[PDB]
């Protein structure tokens, strides 16, 4: 389960840039601190509870996912530092990252298997890219892509180290290990 999770890591540090651990538990966050913790959404009450909890542990990067901008300025206002809009609906997502903008976020990132739904996230205001691999093999075209159109912060999702680590070598700077 989340020691496939903590094998990966080890890899990743071992091979060298940014390093993200989603997670449910804040504990394991903490003993994670990986460099960015991604407090995972469950019970709001105990997201903000362990975005809290870490910001007075000192923790640097928090970051939560959401797929409303209202639980994400939520999160944001409880320290949350980067505001990870999840898209499975494109255009919903987009005004997600929209709205966020209008508040005045500062590190919205974006969620999408789809480098021209990044593509377009960028274009409005996210400025992390997450590209998502569940189909591992193929998905680090969509970094090569981004990379090209000088999107300046690339990360890669997957529960696969090998995988993160080509990421990486095209242009991926956060590497998020998701082993649930």
């Amino acid at each position: 389960d989340k020691d496939e999770a903590w094998k990966c890591v080890e890899q990743l540090r071992r091979e060298g840039t940014q390093i993200a651990y989603r997670s449910d538990d804040w504990r394991d966050l903490k003993e994670a601190w990986a460099d960015i913790l991604i407090v995972d959404a469950t019970d709001k009450d105990e997201a903000w509870k362990q975005v809290e909890q870490l910001r007075r542990e000192g923790a640097t990067q928090i970051a939560y996912r959401s797929d409303d901008w209202r639980d994400l300025k939520e999160a944001w206002k409880k320290g949350a530092d980067i505001l990870i809009v999840d898209a499975t609906d494109k255009d919903e997502a987009w005004k997600q990252v929209e709205q966020l903008r209008r508040e005045g976020a500062t590190q919205i990132a974006y969620r999408s298997d789809d480098w021209r739904d990044l593509k377009e996230a960028w274009k409005k205001g996210a400025d992390i890219l997450i590209v998502d691999a569940t189909d591992k093999d193929e998905a680090w075209k969509q970094v090569e892509q981004l990379r090209r159109e000088g999107a300046t912060q690339i990360a890669y999702r997957s529960d696969d180290w090998r995988d993160l680590k080509e990421a990486w070598k095209k242009g991926a700077d956060i590497l998020i290990c998701d082993a649930t």
